[PDB]
C-alpha cells in the first residue's frame, strides 16, 4: 500500500527532514528555539535524533528507562548528532489484570505508536531510536518508525531476572499463582506473601516467554533492533553500552538511507513470525506483527501465520509452557545463537538487511554458536513440538478467525454443551458458585472484543478458576477476547466477529453443542445455519459500556482481531 | 452529560482507586510490582498519586519539566502518599509553524488527554498532578482530569522570561518577525540572526498574552490551579516551591474529596472565561475552553463566548496587542491580583471552589492587590476597549460560526471581491508574485480546517506576507484554520462548516463579493442563497490528506471547530 501519513522531506544529506527547520532563513523562529534549547550553529548543520523512551515509575518494565535514554543520547552526540529525548505513555498488564483498568492495555501501543508519529513529525528530527520496556510498547514504536519510514531502531530494554528467595525461585507467573494456591490450601498466607515481596526483584519486562519476550525477540529477528537486544537483562552493563552504542550504527543508517521500509518486508515478517513460532511465543504476536505489517503498507493474513506455524517446530523449553526464561538464553548465546541456529536449519531468510547496515546473515556469520550440553533449545530431530504452538480455527463460531495456542497435548477434539457469559465477572461468580455445572461444557466467554470490552482485555481468572476448581481437561474455553494463561485443555481467542458486531459467538445459548475439531480448525455448533440466521435476524447490539473518552474513540476506530485490531484505517 | 469514560473506585478513604489492587489478596500480581517499584507494606496503604509532566528535549518550554516534576514528586512524598511519575509527549508550535508539522500541533491537545486519561485507568490512582510547559498541553491534562474526575491539581510549567541584548528586548514573536524585515531591508542579515540568538533565553512557554499564557490564566481562574500558577516564570525559585507544596493541597482535596467536576462548573467556566476577555486572550481559548466543558460533561458555545466578551472589558496593555508580557504580571502582583481587582468589579463569580479546598474569593481576599500606579491593567473607568476583543461572526458564509479578534480599531465594515487560495502555499506564491492583487480583495484560505488541513494548522506568514506588502489595512482575511498574528484588519479564523465539509466557504469562488459586518456580525456573499444551493448540489468532497497514521485517525474523530474540535463524541 502507498501510506500517506507523516511529511516528505523537503540525496546524501545527513538531515533530510530537520534541515527543513535549520536552513531557511523563513524558519527563524525554529532557529531561535533550538538555540534556546542550546543548539549552536554548528550544531544546526546536524542530523537531530528523536530519542523516545517509554519510562514510567509505577512499572517495574519501565522505571529504569529514563537512565537508558541518557546513555542513548550521550552516543548519538558521540556519534556526531543531536539527541532530542521526549518520552510516552505504557500501562502495566500486571498491575491491571484482573481489573477493568485491563480495557485500556492494547489500545496503548496504538496510543504510543501516535505519539511518537506525532513528536517525529512536528519537530522534523531526521531519524528515531526507541526504549520501550514493556509489553504493548515494543509494537507501539515500530509502528511509529514504519508510519514515518525515518531510519530507527529499537532498543529492548531488557527482561527482568527472576526472583529468588531461599533456593526457590519466582517471577510474576508465581504472584499472580499465589492467591489461586491460598483458597486452595496449597500454601499459607505468610507462604503467599512472601511470594509477592520476591517475585518482581528489580527492573524489566515479565521474564517468561510472554508478550514482552516474544515481541523483542521479534522485532529482533525481524532486523529492528541491534544483534543481542531481546536477550540482554534490563539490569546489564551490556545493555547500557548497546544503549550508547545505537547512535553510530543510526548514523550510519542515515548514510545509507537504510528506512524502516528496507528493512520490514515479507521476508523479514516471516523471520519474525519463524522466532515466534520456535520459541513458542504468546498468540498476542499475531495482533502485533499484523499492526507492524500493516505500518509499512503491507499484508499479514490469519493464513499466514498458519502457514509458518506448520512449517516451523517449537523447540524452546520455555516458560509458560517450558522450564527456562530469557535470562536462561541469555547465558548461552542470546537471541543471535538461537537464530543462527534456526538460519543454519534453513529456516530463516538471511539476505534481509537489518539496523547493523548488514544482513541477518553476515550479523550471525560471527556470533558465538548456542552453547554445547544447553538443554533449552532442542535439536530438529527432538522438537518439543513438530510444528508450531499457534493454531488458526474458522469453523460456524469463528468465520473471520481465532487463535489457539496448542501443544500437541491436548487431543484433537472437544464438544460438549455451551455455557455462555456476557463478561469474565459472571463466569467467575458462575464457577465458584457452582464448580461442577462447568464440567464436560464449552464456556464462552463474550463480550470482551476490541469494542464489546473494550479494549479487548485479557482474561487471566478463568483459566486459573477452571484449574483450581480441577476442571482443566474437562472444559473447553472460548472468547472475543484474550486469554493470558493455558488450560490443560482447548483454550481459544480472538474469535471474529466479535459478538459486539453480531458475529455467531454473539448467538450462542446454553446448550448449544459446540464442536473444537484441531484438525480440521474449525469451531462448530450443532445449531442449523438456519436457526443461527433467524437468531441472527433477531440480534441487536448492546449498547458501548462508554460514551467519552479515550476507550470511545477506540471502539469508533479499531479494526477486528484478525486485523490486528489496527487503529487507522 | 453522563460522561462514562473511566473505572469507577471499588466514604473518607484517601486511596478509593489504588485500594482496588493494593488490597484485595486476588490482585496479588499488583502487589509484587509495587513491592518492586520500592513500595513497603505500609506504602501500600497510602494513597498514589499520577504525577503526569510533558517534559521532552526540543522545546524551551518543555525541557525543564522533568526537575519540576521531581520536585512534585518530593512534595507528595512530603505529605504521605505515594508519587508515581510518568510523562506523555507535546509539540512545539514555534519550532513547527510555517511547516506542515503543524498538521499535528492542535490535536496533540486530544493524545495528551487520551495519554493521561488511559494512564490513571489502568494504573489505579487515587489523585493526579498535572505538570504541563506549552500550548495544547494545558487543555489536554484537564480534559484528561475531567473524564476522570479524581482529584487533581495543574501546575503550570510557567511563561519564559523576555530575551536580552544591548538594551533591546525580544521573544519569539521577534524571531518570527526577524526573517520578514530581512528582505524588507529594514535589517541586515547580521541582525536577524541577532535576533535569533538572543529571542528565546532559557525554558518557559512562550512570553506574550499567547496560547499559554491565556490558557494557564484561564485555567488558574477556572480554580485549577493554585493562586500565582500561571504568573511565576518558568526559571523562578517560587515554582520549584509551588511543585513542592501540590502534594499537600491534593491531600487536603483527597480528604474533602473535592472532584474536577466539583470545581469545573458553569460559573468557574464563566471565570475563565472573564479572564481572557479581560486580558485580550488568544483566540485559541475558544476551543480549549469547549473542550475542557465538554470533558466534565457541560456545554458551551459560540453564544456564550460572545455574551461573555460584551459584558467584560479589555484591560491589559500585554502583548501581541499590547506592550507588556508575563513577567511584568508577576512584578505587580501576578494573576491572583488582576483577579482579585476583576471579583471587585463585580465580574467574577467568588463562590466557585478552587483546588486550595477554599473559593475563589477565599483564596484572593488576602492576596497583594495590583501594584500602585501600575499602568498595565487599565482601570474600569478607561479601558482598552469596552468589550471584549473576541467576537463571532456568522454571516452566509460561516453560519455555524466564526471567531476573530477585534480591537475597536478596524471599523465596522470590509467589503471586497472574494480571493480564494486552497491552501496556505499558493495564496503566499500569489502574494509574493503579484501583491497589488490583493489590494481590495477578501482573501480566503481554505481547506486548512480540522478535516480539511488536516489538522486545522495555525498559520503565521498570511497576516506577514499582507503586511510586509503594505495590504494591512486594505484586505480582509477569512479561512476554515486558524491564524497566529493579527492585521490591521479584519481576520477571521474557525469559519464553519470547514471546507472540506461542504461548507459555503468551500463553495466561493473569485470575484464574489464578501461583506464583512461586524456590527451585525456577519460574513455575507453577494452571490445568490440560490446560486450558492446551485453550487454546493455541483459539489463533490476533496480526498482527503492522508489515509493512515494520527493524522487519518484525527480526520475520522474531530468533531468542527465550533464545537472545540473535540474527538471523543
Ligand atoms: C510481557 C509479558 C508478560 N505477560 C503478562 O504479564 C501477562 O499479564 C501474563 O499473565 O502472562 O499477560 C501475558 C499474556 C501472554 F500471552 C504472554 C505474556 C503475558
Ligand atoms: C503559547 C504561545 C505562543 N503562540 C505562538 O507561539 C504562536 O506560534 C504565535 O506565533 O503567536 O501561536 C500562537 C497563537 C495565538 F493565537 C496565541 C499564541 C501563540
Ligand atoms: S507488564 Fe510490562 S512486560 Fe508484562
Ligand atoms: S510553542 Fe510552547 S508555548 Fe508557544
Ligand atoms: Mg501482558
Ligand atoms: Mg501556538
Amino acid at each position: 500500500q502507498s501510506v500517506t501519513a507523516d511529511p516528505s522531506p523537503p540525496t546524501n544529506k545527513l538531515n533530510k527532514y530537520s534541515s527543513r527547520i535549520t536552513e531557511p532563513k523563513s524558519q527563524g523562529g525554529s532557529q531561535a528555539i533550538l538555540h534556546g534549547v542550546g543548539l549552536s550553529d554548528d550544531d544546526l548543520l546536524k542530523p537531530q535524533i528523536g530519542i523516545s523512551s517509554v519510562w514510567y515509575e509505577g512499572n517495574t518494565c519501565n522505571m529504569h528507562l529514563l537512565k537508558l535514554s541518557e546513555a542513548v543520547k550521550e552516543g548519538v552526540e558521540n556519534a556526531g548528532m543531536v539527541g532530542f529525548r521526549f518520552n510516552t505513555i505504557g500501562v502495566s498488564d500486571a498491575i491491571s489484570m484482573g481489573t477493568r483498568g485491563m480495557c485500556f492495555s492494547l489500545q496503548s501501543r496504538d496510543l504510543i505508536a501516535d505519539s511518537i508519529e506525532t513528536v517525529m513529525s512536528a519537530q522534523w528530527y531526521d531519524g528515531n531510536i526507541s526504549i520501550p520496556g514493556c509489553d504493548k510498547n515494543m509494537p507501539g514504536t515500530i509502528m511509529a518508525m514504519g508510519r514515518l519510514n525515518r531510519p530507527g531502531i529499537m532498543v529492548y530494554g531488557g527482561t527482568i531476572k527472576p526472583g529468588h528467595f531461599q533456593d526457590k525461585t519466582y517471577d510474576i507467573v508465581s504472584a499472580f499463582q499465589s492467591y489461586g494456591e491460598f483458597v486452595s490450601g496449597s500454601i499459607s498466607d505468610e507462604q503467599r506473601k512472601t511470594v509477592l515481596h520476591h517475585s518482581c526483584p528489580g527492573a524489566g519486562a515479565c521474564g517468561g516467554m510472554y508478550t514482552a519476550n516474544t515481541m523483542a525477540s521479534a522485532i529482533e529477528a525481524m532486523g529492528m533492533s541491534l544483534p543481542y537486544s531481546s536477550s540482554i537483562p534490563a539490569e546489564d552493563p551490556l545493555k547500557l553500552d548497546e544503549c550508547r552504542l545505537a547512535g553510530k550504527y543510526l548514523l550510519e543508517l542515515l548514510k545509507m538511507d537504510l528506512k524502516p521500509r528496507d528493512i520490514i518486508t515479507p521476508k523479514s515478517l516471516r523471520n519474525a513470525m519463524v522466532s515466534v513460532m520456535a520459541l513458542g511465543g504468546s498468540t498476542n504476536a499475531v495482533l502485533h506483527l499484523i499492526a507492524i505489517a500493516r505500518s509499512v503498507g503491507l499484508e499479514l493474513t490469519l493464513d499466514d501465520f498458519q502457514k509458518v506455524s506448520d512449517a516451523v517446530p517449537f523447540l524452546a523449553d520455555l516458560k509458560p509452557s517450558g522450564k527456562y526464561v530469557m535470562e536462561d538464553i541469555h547465558k548461552i548465546g542470546g537471541t543471535p545463537a538461537v537464530l543462527r541456529y534456526l538460519l543454519e536449519l534453513g529456516l530463516m531468510d538471511g539476505d534481509c538487511m537489518t539496523v547493523t547496515g548488514q544482513t541477518l546473515a553476515q550479523n550471525l556469520e560471527n556470533v558465538p554458536s548456542l552453547t554445547e550440553g544447553q538443554e533449552i533449545i532442542r535439536p530438529l530431530s527432538n522438537p518439543i513440538k513438530e510444528t508450531g504452538h499457534i493454531q488458526i480455527l474458522r469453523g460456524d463460531l469463528a468465520p473471520d478467525g481465532s487463535v489457539a495456542k496448542i501443544t500437541g497435548k491436548e487431543g484433537l477434539y472437544f464438544s460438549g454443551p455451551a455455557l455462555v457469559f456476557e463478561g469474565e465477572e459472571s463466569m467467575l461468580a458462575a464457577i465458584s458458585a457452582d464448580p461442577m455445572s462447568f464440567k464436560g461444557t464449552v464456556v464462552v466467554i463474550r463480550g470482551e472484543g476490541p469494542k464489546g470490552g473494550p479494549g479487548m482485555p485479557e482474561m487471566l481468572t478463568p483459566t486459573s478458576a477452571i484449574m483450581g476448581a480441577g476442571l482443566g481437561k474437562e472444559c473447553a474455553l472460548l472468547t472475543d477476547g484474550r486469554f493470558s494463561g493455558g488450560s490443560h485443555g482447548f483454550v481459544v481467542g480472538h474469535i471474529c466477529p466479535e459478538a459486539q458486531e453480531g458475529g455467531p459467538i454473539g448467538l450462542i445459548k446454553n446448550g448449544d453443542i459446540i464442536t473444537i475439531d484441531i484438525g480440521a480448525a474449525r469451531i462448530d455448533t450443532q445449531v442449523s445455519p438456519e436457526e443461527m440466521n433467524d437468531r441472527r435476524k433477531k440480534w441487536t447490539a448492546p449498547a458501548y459500556k462508554v460514551n467519552r473518552g479515550v476507550l470511545y474513540k477506540y471502539i469508533k476506530n479499531v479494526q477486528s482481531a484478525s486485523d490486528g485490531c489496527v487503529t487507522d484505517e
